[PDB]
């Protein structure tokens, strides 16, 4: 039908670790939006709490604008800017893997996004390539990479005092295997380091086309997070980053080694990719592999 008083829904463009997303269209300007629906029940990670996060990060580079949030019957709606394909499809579309260049350039923006968030006293806690999108196909941001879905973001520090909160090693465990940090796997709580670490498992996913721990038999589901973690653990960073820019190794080695409160030297990490682009004689122009088709 039509919700958000002046936003009409279109087709389904996918779902996210939370709940379906349809691509609407504001009925008062003709601009294509993103509409997220969510039922009102046991769940309450409410687009609201996500809305509030889309609010906070609002104004920080590569963060989608928020446009609405209400209560339409059995649901909760959150209106958001439309955006291009996810880095995950792109990968698939670009031929199961990207090229050092493309990676290096993505890493920067990505890594930039995971910082902004951290500077808002929030761990992102759900780092996967499926969460990074590019501006709409033919616009002024097509060559930009955004972050989406903050359904798992948490406060790792009082946004005010910036005083870091606790450090357990005993709660739940309900994320996305393939890229989480080893800490995460071990039960440890997640700090800004866990975000940077999984980001590198993701950069190596791009380069390698896969990680060494994907696919694991003998288990089920609440156990797979084990076999995967183990392999991750029994997989040396040399072997993993083997045959790829040293910076990448340098990156992973850094991340996989920070303390639970360690404030990442974001500039150091950003510099590593800039060099990677310096060796290639290229520049941070957006010749991603995905603008040729
Ligand atoms: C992982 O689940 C999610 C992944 C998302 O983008 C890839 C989004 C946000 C999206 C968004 O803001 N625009 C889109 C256009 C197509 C598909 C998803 C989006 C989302 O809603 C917040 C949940």
């Amino acid at each position: 039908n039509v919700v958000g008083v002046h936003y009409k829904v279109g087709r389904r463009i996918g779902e996210g670790s939370f709940g379906v997303i349809f691509e609407g269209t504001n009925l008062l300007n003709n601009q294509q939006v993103a509409i997220k629906f969510e039922p009102r029940r046991s769940d309450a990670p409410q687009l609201r709490d996500e809305y509030r996060t889309y609010k906070l990060l609002a104004g920080c580079t590569g963060i989608p604008n928020v446009y609405y949030f209400g209560q339409e019957g059995l649901h909760n709606v959150l209106v958001i800017d439309l955006l291009g394909p996810s880095l995950e499809d792109l990968l698939d579309l670009c031929g199961r893997k990207f090229s050092v260049k493309t990676v290096a350039m993505a890493a920067k923006q990505m890594l930039a996004r995971v910082q902004s968030i951290h500077e808002k006293s929030l761990v992102y806690r759900d780092i996967k390539p499926d969460n990074f999108l590019i501006g709409r196909p033919n616009s002024k941001n097509a060559n930009m990479i955004y972050v989406v879905d903050f359904g798992m973001v948490k406060f790792y520090r009082d946004p005010v005092t910036k005083q870091h909160i606790p450090y357990r090693e005993k709660k739940n465990l309900s994320g996305t295997a393939r890229y989480m940090s080893i800490n995460t796997h071990l039960g440890r709580e997640q700090s800004r380091r866990d975000d940077l670490e999984a980001l590198g498992h993701v950069f190596m996913y791009f380069l390698r086309g896969s990680l060494p721990w994907q696919g694991l038999k003998a288990a089920t589901n609440k156990q797979k997070y084990e076999r995967i973690g183990e392999k991750k653990q029994s997989t040396p960073l040399r072997e993993l980053c083997a045959g790829f820019p040293e910076e990448f190794y340098k990156y992973m080695h850094y991340a996989r080694n920070l303390a639970f409160d360690a404030t990442p030297d974001y500039d150091y990490l950003q510099g590593l990719f800039s060099k990677v682009l310096e060796r290639l004689n290229t520049t941070e122009d957006e010749n991603f592999d995905w603008n040729l088709l």
